[PDB]
């Protein structure tokens, strides 16, 4: 009878929950770099703009990493429904912290809250969407597509609204709007969830057995102790600047898949695991370029574009806009393309090439016009158009090609975005007006080349 776009009514609740959470997240992301610039300009924040860019990237890296952990905590300890609720509460607090009359001193607390909160909420709302359907329900894929539409919608409207609020009423009010966005999500989630969600998910579905508690405690304790020890040694040898800590986090984020790879390669489907390395690197490099949209392209938007008549943060709406515009087209495409549809490794290769082209495009205005003036907003429009085209090729088959090639390596796909952002934490420090053309050219061309490399390797990989 009555449905939400053909789906169970409970999808409306989760749709709105994620829409408003993504609203809060991308609303914050769209103005946070500019906020740090402001704090730097007033002498409140004693870092370079390069470091501010680095912060944005490592922030994203840790958000993605945290998301690979939240599912475990919900499934084994607190339950998916409380994970979403309390995750949302932490996220809201994270935005409230930036709305308070503080300056740079509140940045770290806000970042930590949102990292933990998003880690709790993001994997677990997706889990709850699954719970709406039986195993044999063929509506499942349609339901997730609608859910993703809500995600992109929140991501789309947030820079517009939060960016406009920032211009009108300042950063603290704008950040409060992000907080209010999460609050709306929590309201709908809490009261809507009670109506449609299975009570089963109020509790962990795979609770720790009695003998499992101590080994988990030891595991967590040793990890924390090791991490703290590393920080201690860092401060003793004088490696205690902010870039030093960012480097530590970069190393951690990259070492986790590296250790996974070394583990699987050591421990004869050995060929498959090795075959995934080029795909994983391609994913990492793609996500690096895609995630630079809120950092390097955001910098370009503010410094190099004729945008005096609208909030420059609005450029961040282009990424989810193009995802929304492309999605129904590629949905039709992969069904219509019956004969000789490209393999998943081929999609990765071409996807990386489009990401490469998105940067090669951005090298053109500086090379043609110089880098001291300002250029058309359409250069950025074209860039996002290209990189998102790449996303349509690599993202829908990413988890698929990883699974078909089990629980540890599955997480590596989600880790690719974390690793890409960790790489960005290093790379974006190289971007400035002087290096602009070389930056876009070099990393653009590199991605295209590595895409061409993957094309040659596509035949061998598809067989495994
Ligand atoms: C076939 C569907 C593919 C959709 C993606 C295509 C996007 C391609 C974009 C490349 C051209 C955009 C850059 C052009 C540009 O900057 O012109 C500036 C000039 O108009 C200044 O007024
Ligand atoms: C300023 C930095 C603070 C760092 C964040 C501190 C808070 C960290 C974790 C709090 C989240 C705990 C969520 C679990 C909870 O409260 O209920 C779970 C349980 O009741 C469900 O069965
Ligand atoms: C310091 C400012 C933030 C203080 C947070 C106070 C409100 C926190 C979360 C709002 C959640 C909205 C859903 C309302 C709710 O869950 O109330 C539950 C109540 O009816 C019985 O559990
Ligand atoms: C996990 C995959 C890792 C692959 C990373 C590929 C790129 C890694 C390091 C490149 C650093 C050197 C870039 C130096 C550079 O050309 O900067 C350009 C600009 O600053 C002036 O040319
Ligand atoms: C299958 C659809 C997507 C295919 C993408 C086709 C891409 C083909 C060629 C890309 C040309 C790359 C140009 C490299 C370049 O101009 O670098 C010059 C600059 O680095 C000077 O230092
Ligand atoms: C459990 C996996 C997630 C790991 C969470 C640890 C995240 C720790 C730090 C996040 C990165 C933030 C670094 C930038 C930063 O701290 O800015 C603070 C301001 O510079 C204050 O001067
Ligand atoms: C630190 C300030 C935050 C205060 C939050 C309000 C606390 C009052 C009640 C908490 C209710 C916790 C409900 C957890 C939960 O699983 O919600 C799920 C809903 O049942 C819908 O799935
Ligand atoms: C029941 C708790 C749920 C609360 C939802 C989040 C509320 C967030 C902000 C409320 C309004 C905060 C206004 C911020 C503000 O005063 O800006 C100060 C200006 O900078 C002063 O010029
Ligand atoms: C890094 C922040 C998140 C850290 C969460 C890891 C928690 C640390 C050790 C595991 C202890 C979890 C509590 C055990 C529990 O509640 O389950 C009890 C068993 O189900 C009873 O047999
Ligand atoms: C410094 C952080 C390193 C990790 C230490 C975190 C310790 C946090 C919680 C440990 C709680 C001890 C586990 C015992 C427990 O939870 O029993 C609960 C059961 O439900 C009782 O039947
Ligand atoms: C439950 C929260 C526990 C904290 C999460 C663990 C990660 C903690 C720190 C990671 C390193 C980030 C330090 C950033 C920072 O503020 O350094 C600034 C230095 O004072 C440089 O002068
Ligand atoms: C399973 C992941 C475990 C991997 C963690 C291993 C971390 C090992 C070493 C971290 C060293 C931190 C680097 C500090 C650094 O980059 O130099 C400091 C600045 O460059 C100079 O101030
Ligand atoms: C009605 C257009 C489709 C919906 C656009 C949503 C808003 C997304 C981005 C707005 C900021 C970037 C657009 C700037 C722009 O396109 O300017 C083009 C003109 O040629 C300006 O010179
Ligand atoms: C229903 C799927 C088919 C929809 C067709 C999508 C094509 C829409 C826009 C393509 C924009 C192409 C940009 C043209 C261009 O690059 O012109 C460059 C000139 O040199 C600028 O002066
Ligand atoms: C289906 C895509 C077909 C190919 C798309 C266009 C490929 C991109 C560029 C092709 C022409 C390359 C010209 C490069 C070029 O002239 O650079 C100028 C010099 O580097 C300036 O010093
Ligand atoms: C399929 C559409 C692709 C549209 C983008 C194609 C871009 C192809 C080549 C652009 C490379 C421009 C590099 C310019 C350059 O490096 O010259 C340096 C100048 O002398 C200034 O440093
Ligand atoms: C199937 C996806 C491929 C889409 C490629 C369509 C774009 C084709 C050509 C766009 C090349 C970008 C360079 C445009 C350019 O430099 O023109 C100069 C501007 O007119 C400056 O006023
Ligand atoms: C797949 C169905 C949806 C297709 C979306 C079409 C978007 C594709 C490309 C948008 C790139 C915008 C560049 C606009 C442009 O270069 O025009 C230049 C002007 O003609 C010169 O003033």
């Amino acid at each position: 009878g009555k449905t939400f776009f053909g789906q169970p009514l409970g999808l409306s609740t989760l749709f709105m929950t994620e829409m408003w959470e993504r609203f809060s997240y991308y609303g914050m992301r769209a103005i946070l770099l500019y906020y740090m610039w402001f704090l730097i300009s007033t002498g409140d924040l004693h870092i370079t703009r390069a470091t501010a860019a680095s912060i944005m990237a490592i922030y994203a890296s840790m958000v993605y990493l945290s998301g690979t952990i939240g599912g475990f905590v919900a499934d084994r300890i607190i339950g998916a429904r409380p994970a979403v609720f309390w995750g949302g509460v932490l996220i809201m607090l994270g935005h409230i912290v930036l709305a308070l009359p503080f300056g740079a001193s509140a940045l770290f607390g806000s970042i930590i809250l949102i990292i933990i909160g998003t880690g709790f909420l993001k994997p677990n709302v997706s889990t709850l969407v699954g719970t709406l359907y039986d195993e044999h329900d063929r509506r499942r894929d349609a339901g997730f597509s609608i859910f993703v539409f809500g995600i992109n919608l929140g991501a789309f409207i947030a820079p517009l609204i939060v960016g406009a609020a920032q211009e009108a009423a300042g950063y603290h009010v704008a950040f409060s709007l992000a907080a209010i966005g999460m609050f709306i999500g929590l309201l709908v989630y809490y009261f809507g969830g009670k109506k449609t969600l299975d009570p089963h998910y109020l509790r962990p579905t795979d609770p720790l057995a009695p003998e499992e508690v101590k080994p988990l405690l030891v595991k967590v304790s040793l990890a924390v102790a090791g991490f703290i020890a590393i920080i201690v040694v860092m401060n003793l040898v004088g490696w205690n600047s902010l870039p030093a800590y960012i480097n530590l986090l970069t190393i951690v984020a990259i070492a986790i898949p590296v250790f996974y790879f070394a583990w699987m390669i050591s421990s004869t489907e050995h060929l498959r695991v090795v075959s995934y390395i080029p795909l994983f690197i391609a994913a990492v490099l793609f996500w690096a370029i895609e995630e630079q949209g809120s950092v390097v392209l955001a910098t370009f938007a503010a410094e190099r574009v004729d945008s005096s008549w609208f909030p420059v943060s609005w450029f961040q709406s282009l990424n989810p806009l193009f995802i929304m515009l492309y999605t129904p087209f590629f949905a039709w495409l992969w069904t219509a393309w019956k004969k000789n549809q490209p393999s998943s490794p081929t999609k990765f290769a071409v996807g990386l090439m489009f990401a490469g082209l998105s940067f090669l495009l951005m090298a053109i205005p500086g090379a043609l016009y110089g880098t001291s003036g300002k250029v058309s907003p359409l250069w950025l429009v074209g860039s996002w158009a290209l990189v998102i085209l790449g996303e349509m090729l690599i993202s829908p088959v990413g988890l698929s090609v990883t699974t078909k090639l089990n629980s540890q390596m599955m997480s590596m796909w989600f880790l690719s975005s974390s690793v890409g952002s960790a790489l960005n934490a290093q790379l974006v420090t190289l971007y400035n007006a002087k290096s602009e053309v070389a930056y876009f050219s070099y990393f653009g061309l590199g991605s295209v080349v590595l895409g061409i490399v993957l094309v040659f390797l596509s035949k061998r990989i598809q067989g495994l």
